[PDB]
């Protein structure tokens, strides 16, 4: 935090990450899901809250807003690895974690923004209890609902909602390994194995632990795939405070994404 | 980190071994408690902050209450600042773009993650104060959190005062004296700090304001040695939930303690 404030020259406020979201060529109207480190900007007046605000500042309730709300803590531990934990206890874990809520479950690696994004009034998150995701907005609705529990970033979830809306990619001081849309690339191009997986989830007012199937969705990959992406030079370079920061169409990648995967 | 965490742990914690533990240590239905806590400190729990929040409720009931304090310091006015300090030509363009407090949104700070996921459940009531507010559920929930003042935020009109007057408890999970809250209302009563002129953001008729106001210059530096010298009376409850380090005891005790070891100086 020092060091985030001596790497800082001006404070970042909502009116200056106003003012850099729109040099980057966010605008009104636009869909656009979001990935952020909230450290990477600078020292930030009002944190989390003045980047929620200032994308909401530019985008608009005619436009929308989303961003993942994963909370792969819920998951079946018989996949862990970092870390693992003893296999005694993946029963005991099984039996007691508990069941997810979109209006309650933290997400998890995710960042403070889209921990502040998911609270806020008039925000709405989508049913999965491993791979869900918040929206904000004209179409808000229409992305985050009846996402299937098998083939969770599939055809049938919000990234495909976002692909048929023809929408963007905003990634603020984070790279294409947090790229979440390449994931239906991935499915698209059947990149990865299926396994047999579990989550926790409330019928009825009853915890049941249920099992199903999905991808093995693996990020190994994005990193060399958006190098080799932004070659085509269709991807905005721009700064918000000291982030580095790439917005794209998420068509493109997406489709580039499935081609690469296919060639192997 | 989660490596080391679960390295620490032999067996999972849960909302059900959360609930033994809180029971044995002295928490119970019906209960007026404020809560202060160190998620790490517990070792591994499955389900995490939810978890606790889920163990707290079905221990204590919507017929008992819980508190946690839900501070927000990131608000006030930068003058004060030194954990960490910002450059002096930052400060007024602070004080004119810090976002208004606003209590479904505004987050905490220092809090931990437990108040974090605390203050997003549905019925859960936040007080209305920018930098010093508190969150409660259960019976007394907006009994306590309802009318703070904005002057003298942890005194005799504050969530603090209100618990006293229940004769309510604090919870310490695997953290110290000084984040005891409650003490802040000792302080007070007591005169034990001089009184600042302070700023917040605040939406106020209609719009974003900041507003200066008048407030004392609590100190939780000094509750660690208070608390070692209140505990030589023998009437904290200490045990274990999972690996921390907890203590149960009634908040009156305390504020009394508290203010009469700040009157001897
Ligand atoms: S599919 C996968 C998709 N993934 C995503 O969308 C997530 C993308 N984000 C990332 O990958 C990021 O690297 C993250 C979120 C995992 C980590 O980035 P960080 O910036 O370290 O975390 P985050 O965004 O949560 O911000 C919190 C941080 O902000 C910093 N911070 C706190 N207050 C402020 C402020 N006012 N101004 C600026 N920074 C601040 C703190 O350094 C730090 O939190 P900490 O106190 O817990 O260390
Ligand atoms: S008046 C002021 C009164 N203040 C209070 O009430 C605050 C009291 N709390 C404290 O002072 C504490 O020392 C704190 C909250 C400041 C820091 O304690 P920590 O345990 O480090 O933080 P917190 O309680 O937020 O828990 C988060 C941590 O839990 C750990 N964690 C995450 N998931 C889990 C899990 N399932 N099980 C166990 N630990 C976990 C992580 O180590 C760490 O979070 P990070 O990823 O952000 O580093
Ligand atoms: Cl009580
Ligand atoms: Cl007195
Ligand atoms: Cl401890
Ligand atoms: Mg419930």
């Amino acid at each position: 935090m020092n060091d985030i404030v001596a790497s800082t020259q001006l404070p970042n406020t909502i009116k200056t990450i106003t003012n850099d979201l729109r040099k980057l060529g966010l605008k009104k109207g636009m869909t656009v899901i979001v990935h952020s480190s909230l450290s990477s900007i600078g020292w930030i007046s009002g944190g989390a809250v003045a980047v929620v605000e200032a994308l909401m500042e530019v985008i608009t309730e005619e436009g929308t807003i989303i961003m993942p709300t994963q909370s792969s803590d819920l998951s079946d531990p018989k996949h862990w690895s970092r870390p693992p934990v003893p296999e005694e206890w993946w029963q005991i874990i099984r039996d007691n974690v508990p069941a997810f809520e979109p209006h309650i479950t933290p997400t998890r690696a995710m960042g403070k923004v889209v921990e502040c994004f998911r609270t806020y009034p008039n925000v709405v998150r989508s049913n999965h209890p491993l791979g869900s995701f918040a929206a904000w907005g004209r179409h808000a609705e229409e992305i985050t609902v009846n996402q299937s529990l098998s083939m969770s970033l599939g055809e049938e979830s919000p990234l495909r909602k976002i692909y048929d809306l023809d929408g963007y990619i905003l990634l603020i001081g984070v790279g294409y390994d947090s790229n979440t849309s390449v994931h239906l690339s991935e499915v698209r191009s059947g990149a990865c194995e299926l396994i047999k997986v579990g989550a926790p989830i409330i019928e009825n007012g009853e915890r049941v632990w249920k099992e199903f199937v999905d991808m093995d969705y693996d990020s190994d990959k994005f990193v060399e795939i958006g190098v080799e992406f932004e070659q085509k030079g269709t991807v905005t370079m721009g700064k918000i405070g000291n982030a580095k920061c790439r917005l794209m169409k998420q068509r493109d990648i997406v489709d580039f994404g499935t081609e690469w995967f296919r060639k192997k």
